[PDB]
DNA sequence: CCCGGACCTGTGACAAATTGCCCTCAGACGG
DNA sequence: CCGTCTGAGGGCAATTTGTCACAGGTCCGGG
């Protein structure tokens, strides 16, 4: 059975923008520290490859990318900032990569107020913001496997850092909530409908609801 | 009143970024 | 040693994401 990604619900209610390749690195980070920490961590460039189906050498060039992206990332959590690296990552051995992630982070890592899922459920996924709505749903989750939760426009807009043009609400529709539903009906076992809130002419919230598959 | 104006929607265009692929060549290891 | 399995580099064209102009709906209010 595949790894189970638990994590605390203020990291999935977070400010930040990461890459699809980064928010991969980072369900494997709290998986190695989850299970114990001074917070440094190790990638096996070939047990990566394997994990996410790839190729070794894509594999390399998607870590080394994603780690230089890092510096200078913050996170936000709802308010006090922190970096997540405090030394560049580096190799002391061919095919394996060590980071120093901000111990300051541990708590915010790691009562009843967390989230979990498989691994396999995520790593078909292609576009970041949507690996986002999947863990914010996730959340709301019950044990049987379906749930409901409205979430408010600006603060989607927020905690996700999505772009400007997001702003304007047909743009929000085409080129994210559309999307994003369509990828998560199509790349996961979950089963995803949603309606939308008006007040006047502005729409304010958006209403989901979730079943499961293996029903 | 009835136009111009402040709101809202969706779609066609184009620019910028990301995807999985492909090829080269030296490192690490063992037979 | 050398042949093989790796992975660190350099690239690519096809798709997706991010941006903005313009057509087309509503309601408001003062010249
Ligand atoms: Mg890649
Ligand atoms: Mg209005
Ligand atoms: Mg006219
Ligand atoms: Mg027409
Ligand atoms: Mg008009």
């Amino acid at each position: 059975n595949s790894p189970r990604i638990v994590q605390s619900n203020d990291l999935t209610e977070a400010a930040y923008s990461l890459s699809r390749d980064q928010k991969r690195m980072l369900y494997l980070f709290v998986d190695q520290i989850r299970k114990s920490h001074d917070g440094i961590c190790e990638i096996h460039v070939a047990k990566y490859a394997e994990i996410f189906g790839l190729t070794s050498a894509e594999a390399s060039k998607d870590i080394r990318q994603a780690l230089k992206s890092f510096a200078g990332k913050e996170v936000v959590f709802y308010y006090e900032s922190f970096p997540w690296f405090i030394k560049p990552a580096h190799s002391p051995s061919r095919g394996l990569y060590s980071v120093h992630i901000n111990p300051y982070l541990i708590p915010f890592f790691i009562q009843n107020r967390f989230t979990q899922f498989r691994l396999s459920e995520t790593k078909e996924i292609t576009n970041p913001y949507a690996m986002r709505l999947y863990e914010s749903l996730c959340q709301y989750r019950k044990p049987d496997g379906s749930g409901i939760v409205s979430l408010k426009i600006d603060w989607i807009i927020e905690r996700y850092q999505l772009p400007q043009s997001y702003q304007r609400m047909p743009d929000f529709r085409r080129r994210f909530l559309q999307v994003c539903v369509n990828e998560i009906n199509s790349r996961t076992p979950m089963r995803l409908s949603y309606i939308e809130k008006k007040k006047g002419r502005q729409t304010t919230h958006i209403v989901f609801s979730f079943r499961d598959i293996t029903s």
